[PDB]
């Protein structure tokens, strides 16, 4: 399935992902696209921050959902 | 230096580490104590997951810091 990520400049990227993908798996994909290490990413969906050990489906993230990338400011 | 680890049962144990120890090195020490393989460990400090590759110092982890052990499911 396709999802969207809104990046640090408010651009929208598209990733191919599976419902069973964990949030750390999604971070890694964002790293390849955006050059932001996973321990420096916060991922927001529908206004809430997502935990690393959960799947996308655990959060009811579906086809064409949008995640928001936010840069950690205080360090890894 | 002495760090703490909160285990899967919620009990705290102590590890002897140095600040230049990497996270993968801390995972090893945890495997010795707890019998969890490193590739089945997620380690949390201050509400965030720690990357393999980085040192403890990289994360400003100090003496009496508590890391949280979480089993990958």
């Amino acid at each position: 399935m396709q999802i969207f990520v809104k990046t640090l400049t408010g651009k929208t990227i598209t990733l191919e992902v599976e419902p069973s993908d964990t949030i750390e798996n999604v971070k890694a994909k964002i790293q390849d696209k955006e050059g932001i290490p996973p321990d420096q990413q916060r991922l927001i969906f529908a206004g809430k921050q997502l935990e690393d050990g959960r799947t996308l489906s655990d959060y009811n993230i579906q086809k064409e959902s949008t995640l928001h990338l936010v840069l950690r400011l205080r360090g890894g």
